[PDB]
């Protein structure tokens, strides 16, 4: 249901947050650039193709940063420490292998270990001191991912790191190959900085000045052993979630409702989402001069923020196809 | 290494967050109007000093509010109770003498007395009944400041009130004063109420449109007995701070080692930092507008956030030198 | 220094308890057979790889069992629950990839999730009921390992899966390979389930009754950050490690000596090993009907009991050349 | 479904560990002798029950010993103190009824009394001095056994003392009837101190020397309120349990998959097992010199080590018949 290769080449890409171009700016613009006009990075990074349209201006946004690691002393004995970028737990960085970037396109392994906290927390890349974890190429600002690939689990689902929000970014490039002749100004952004503070899309949506925002991202998908039903959000492949409010935004009712009917009217499964606590890019993008009517659209996952997220194929599906509806009559509304 | 007499009027001139007006304002406008083109105040209160320029829009910001107290209420015996303007600590306050400001240019004394936390904090004026605190000049909204003076401890190293951020106002003062027809168009800035939100550095940075910004702040040194190797964050006398990335703000990478390239050209000693969590005006000004690429120069102090802060002369001067290296060879950048 | 690809096939092949016939033993006697006399699998499974000999009955043990998981029950909506094989610590379970064994040669992948005990831990495989767990090959009993793969660090250093004991199976057979004309009849042991008693070496070296007792495994290399110089135990590349005690044996004091002064003479790199809490195969060995001098070599390991085991060439090349150099001369002990 | 009579003659028959032969032992021999061919009684005290065979040479074992009390010292007032032989809950002592075994054939009652631990326990007699219940009969090392009897619950089930492990017991003697010209050479064992660490499974297994081994006894039945369903191990009713693994043994997979296959082309209920802390007598006789592949067949129960054991006949009758078929078609493996 989703181009499996595609997918891999964006989840797999490096983009901790701020060091996006590292890799996964590059890989945005050369599977967008044929299906837009014009494809610009403005000064945070952001990438914004814009698609001409015939109608109101409208921004979609997913973020392209990943959660991740920064070098922030070297031990005597070769050993690293580090400081988190974005949000990170370190329960998920314990006997754990990391891709170290020491360069564009080159790393070298590392191993996390020793619940703890970061004060007890330490990358072993092999080197036996200081000097020679610097001669391998580490210093203080290497940044660090997990060493995670895209795989299938399952008939419909697959697991991966950076799942969020490179499963948007996949959405995008989708929606951007499938949009023909819309009634719509589109300007697809691939946001930079969304884990540390929705950063980019503020950036980027001062600048475009959209009539309407529309942001995709993931949201909790909590459907599993000892949840209480009441708690689970969102189920996987129950269908593409329409996103009510978190704790960054409340989306307008009207664009709500319009996503709803959509829907319903085209078959698109769908599902309703609440967040008590959470935030996404439409958080920046409505709020942005004298303000903006913003929608989301989710994509359910499992283990957020991890080296093992999970997702479900019918759900991207569903999220690619309302997008795209949402678009050819966006002018409508 | 640094000019002693300035150092003095400037981190003892009052100016707590939203009262910068009552001192340190009028010291910044004396001290830099002879070394720029104009300077104005603009609403909330920040001074910019315009030296104009032939290249991109620089902005540099130092914040020129230091923490302190304010009046909440006045106990029937004429003790005071106090609220805090900024992050102050009520472990600093105990057992200590303050300057309880009634006017511009008029105080009078105060003690801070009895692990604490507001609701047992209240500070002793000398009044007997609430009635003669007021005959002193004393009501709700009074703010109050440590009585703390400037004075030398060893060779290279100093104790103050406010060197947060004084040092840096002293910083672009000397810089303003260095500064020789460079390729730029130059806006010095002392930005207000940066100690309880990097407010000024917003409005003053939305205004001024820069193409760069730079901010000059303080950063932990915690170089102290009993603190891990790897918790250090920097160390008095190894050179001014190359920041990376703090909570606030992530700098532009390029930035970051264009100044690290430049420090070591010049032979200016530095050394990089990271902060877990932390806030400077750099966090405002890169999110202004369409998005400003920004970078950050720290002076390393121990005990920040009270009336004893330390830092050493010879980072001072490398902030000063590389700041000044920076504006000179930003037009390449 | 190693054999690499040999290295890879050893701790890649699955093989947890008592279902070490689903992988490593086929590699073991594939790799070993060409270097000795005689192959045998006994009753409970153990490899028995004889070069006949001219000398003392020496048994050498290697296990090669490794720690894993076992399905105890799939939940109504396709989740899977967990039993340890051996000594696994949920802490290292949270967020990993698995290998589901359907079948020999033939695995799913399987997600770890929700500081845990075993009553929170479950695995996810994608399925969404238990009839389509069971469809995908699942069953009670189901076995499960890590999803690892051995990959380098820095000069010397390598991280892996099961390096607890399958570097010792490396180890012996790299020795079969060098062993040439030794005064000794040698039986080459690779035993099954010491993860959970020592079981197979117990019933191996029973039918064997050997003249001296060799067992070769992994020891703990605590020379980690935040670890007492008192605690590490030992240290990555400084040596094979020769065990003195630990709490299953006590190594008789004169091959211990004689060990050591071997490694002296030929100039072999070696460090003493004392153990608070541990087991070995020797523990079983050295009991066997009426008694066994027995003595054990150790390559030093970090993380222990988990995806990411690490260890050092030079310490591997010193155990396979003191094991060499032991076999050619135990005939004048 | 059941024999009751000779049920309730093996439960209600004295015999903790140790102490087994005053009473179990006799019932055991009086109850098979006529099935087999020769009845002996070794050194510990096991019960060893040989069908001369046309094949395999088979060992199948279930423990006669029963957990109970034993005296460790009258009170000047008459009460005894305690300790427990096997292991034993205080919380099933307290307000309980007891025989107090004063000689072979004969008991007193007793009364348990004073959530407690082994310091608070205490039995009373009836007596008013140390004196009177010495002149009763008791001393030091007087075994005592819960006052229960045999009783129905419902259509299928029973209630116990001792189910563990006459049920199993009871078990072999069944078997024992209903085997008819096996090709296999039988060997029936009634082991005596399982309960203290599987002590007469390794003495007998060492002198039958067996080339298989099957043991039966009772495994754990939670499938009551409040248990989580992938906590509860087995169900009652739902057929005999075939262990794949507990704490002191990993059954052989052939055996296992073979025994599974052979209930299933007959027609008997099952159940597979996995438990994560327990101990069996197989887990003695697989470890016998050099090593005997061995399976294991348990009784679902609830409520084990109590008076109030419980158990159903069809899960008992499902065992009878896995394990005569198990005994018919062995020569086959
Ligand atoms: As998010
Ligand atoms: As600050
Ligand atoms: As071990
Ligand atoms: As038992
Ligand atoms: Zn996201
Ligand atoms: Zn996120
Ligand atoms: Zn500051
Ligand atoms: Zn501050
Ligand atoms: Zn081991
Ligand atoms: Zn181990
Ligand atoms: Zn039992
Ligand atoms: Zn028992």
């Amino acid at each position: 249901m989703v181009d499996y290769e595609l997918l891999k080449k964006v989840v797999e890409a490096p983009g901790v947050s701020g060091y996006e171009f590292l890799g996964i700016r590059d890989v945005v613009i050369e599977e967008i650039k044929d299906y837009v006009d014009e494809v610009k990075v403005d000064k945070l990074g952001n990438v914004i193709a814009h698609k001409k349209g015939e109608g109101p201006k409208v921004m979609i946004a997913a973020h392209m940063d990943q959660i991740g690691l920064m070098v922030t002393h070297i031990e005597k004995n070769g050993f690293l420490r580090v400081a988190p970028i974005g949000g990170v737990d370190p329960k998920t960085l314990i006997a754990q292998r990391f891709k170290v970037w020491i360069d564009k396109g080159k790393f070298i392994y590392g191993v996390g270990a020793s619940a703890p906290d970061w004060d007890q927390i330490f990358i072993d890349i092999g080197a036996e001191s200081k000097e020679e974890a610097e001669d391998m190429g580490v210093k203080i600002g290497t940044v660090i991912t997990w060493d995670g690939r895209l795989e299938r689990l399952g008939k419909h689902r697959f697991v991966s790191i950076a799942f969020d929000d490179r499963i948007a970014v996949y959405t995008i490039l989708e929606v951007a190959k499938q949009l023909k002749d819309a009634k719509a100004d589109v300007y697809f952004v691939a946001t930079v900085q969304e884990e540390v503070g929705l950063r980019g899309a503020r950036t980027s949506a001062f600048g475009i000045e959209p009539d309407y925002g529309f942001a995709i991202d993931v949201t909790i998908a909590a459907d599993i052993p000892g949840t209480p039903e009441h708690k689970q959000v969102t189920h996987l492949g129950k269908g593409t979630a329409i996103k009510i409010m978190d704790r960054s935004v409340i989306c307008h009712p009207t664009i709500v409702r319009w996503l709803e009917e959509l829907a319903k009217k085209h078959e698109i499964p769908y599902q309703l989402e609440i967040l008590l606590g959470g935030g996404t890019d439409a958080g920046a993008i409505h709020l942005t001069k004298a303000g903006v009517p913003t929608g989301a659209l989710s994509v359910p996952a499992r283990y957020i923020h991890s080296n093992t997220e999970v997702v479900d194929e019918r759900d991207v599906d569903a999220t690619v196809e309302l997008m795209t509806k949402a678009l050819e009559n966006i002018h409508e509304l």
